[PDB]
């Protein structure tokens, strides 16, 4: 991603916005109980916790653009990708107003929790607003569609979360840039139908998990996958450093599902607005919004599918079988291929990629170190075809130390017994005894490890 205009935003036709500098996050019940280092990250320059310049550090996302243009390599991965994806038998039509914003059969309604974005931000403007739930009743929202209109500018919100140590320091606190609901509206009415078979459908046709429930999804990925080599690696910095020419590729994907393709360079060739600074950038995925991660995984599909191409003069892409979740992928062929052969043919395109789950060189992987959505693969000891999504110990313990809201520890600690509880029996009652060796502990529910087995099995 390149910025190529960055100006003050009064020139520019629109308001400065203004930005919250302060952390939701405190220090939680629980914060001496378990052990962490992770703290909030950084929100403004004023920040004793820097040592770099935070300015820099949130605009470093984009790099530029290296030079290339769209090989041989791209035409025919875009055209296998294609062929899967016809096999849908999507509907290119669009969809209604009023199914995009109340849902349709794999397309869930609109979230009315997230922000409007521009231009409704600065006018006190919430969703609830515009859109009655109850009433089902859009007609302020309808107004507001026609009167402010579309391809507004998208609003970059500074991500309020815990970070490791060496991110505080370094500044690198992530970055959401919201679109206007008149903009994911538009998204949804044109797209809607490929979302929902996306939903649908996850797996190895549309290469794709967004959407998927890991639950029951683990025990079909093994099968899927199948194939010796199981591949995965991690990305540096997916969603900026993706050139147009992917961009590109993705609009012939879906030409060849005969979609409007005009849309997508409203993703690629994007418009910003962070706090008095207007700014226009070519390249990159902006960072969470309108139907980006169906997007990003189809970009991620067209991606392995020219990296392998590049890598290996002969190969059968009906044998390189794909899960992507944006940048998160896990993949497969019929024989061993190597991880970092093809992980080499990303630099040219300006893409950075290194050993899966930040390890120090490229190694073999099978199920039992393979990690997805970050992830591990557990069977189950008596049934070893229903597998366990084993989530990281680590981040569970790190999470429970802080609180946006003190008053919903109850339903925080019950998101991380979902998770835990996967990692096995002793871990939980561990887990569970921490929790109950303080007072807010004790008050707090904590489902039985046999009540989580069973709500699992009656879900097969
Ligand atoms: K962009």
């Amino acid at each position: 991603g390149q910025i190529k205009i960055s100006k003050h935003a009064n020139e520019c036709g629109l308001p400065t916005i203004h930005t919250p500098s302060k952390t939701k996050l405190q220090p939680s019940v629980f914060y001496d109980v378990f052990p962490g280092s992770k703290e909030p990250a950084v929100l403004t320059d004023n920040d004793p916790r820097l040592k770099v310049n935070f300015k820099e550090a949130l605009f470093s996302k984009y790099k530029g653009n290296t030079e290339c243009s769209l090989n041989q390599h791209m035409e025919i991965a875009i055209a296998h990708y294609s062929a899967q994806l016809i096999t849908l038998d999507i509907d290119s039509k669009p969809i209604a107003l009023e199914d995009s914003v109340f849902g349709i059969e794999g397309l869930e309604a609109l979230d009315l929790n997230t922000s409007a974005g521009f231009p409704y931000v600065t006018m006190g403007i919430k969703k609830r607003d515009l859109i009655n739930n109850k009433t089902k009743d859009i007609s302020r929202l309808k107004e507001a569609l026609d009167k402010y209109g579309v391809d507004l500018p998208m609003i970059t919100f500074l991500k309020d979360e815990l970070r490791k140590k060496e991110k505080i320091s370094a500044g690198k606190t992530r970055v959401i840039e919201a679109s206007s609901i008149n903009d994911t509206i538009l998204f949804r009415t044109t797209f809607g139908n490929l979302f929902s078979k996306f939903h649908l459908n996850p797996g190895v046709v549309t290469g794709s998990a967004v959407g998927c429930d890991p639950e029951t999804f683990w025990s079909k990925i093994p099968v899927m996958l199948d194939g010796d080599c199981i591949m995965a690696f991690d990305y540096t910095n997916y969603d900026g450093s993706i050139h147009p020419v992917w961009f590109q590729a993705l609009k012939k994907v879906l030409e060849n599902l005969s979609f409007q393709s005009n849309l997508i360079d409203r993703l690629c060739y994007s418009k910003h607005l962070f706090k008095s600074t207007y700014y226009e950038v070519a390249g990159g995925v902006p960072s969470g919004c309108s139907g980006t991660s169906i997007f990003n995984t189809m970009i991620n599909n067209i991606i392995i599918r020219t990296l392998v191409l590049d890598a290996y003069k002969n190969i059968d892409l009906d044998k390189l079988k794909i899960i992507a979740y944006g940048d998160d992928v896990i993949f497969s062929y019929k024989y061993t291929l190597d991880m970092e052969a093809i992980a080499n043919e990303g630099k040219k395109y300006g893409l950075t990629i290194t050993p899966a789950d930040k390890s120090t060189e490229f190694k073999k992987l099978d199920y039992n170190n393979v990690t997805f959505l970050k992830r591990g693969f557990k069977q189950d000891e008596k049934h070893t075809f229903l597998i366990h999504p084993t989530f990281p110990v680590e981040e569970i313990y790190e999470s429970i130390r802080w609180t946006k809201k003190p008053s919903q520890m109850q339903e925080h600690v019950l998101s991380l017994c979902h998770l835990m509880w996967h990692n096995g029996r002793k871990v939980y009652e561990d887990f569970s005894s921490k929790i109950r060796s303080v007072s807010a502990g004790r008050a707090l529910y904590i489902p039985p490890y046999d009540l989580l087995k069973h709500e699992w099995y009656e879900k097969f």
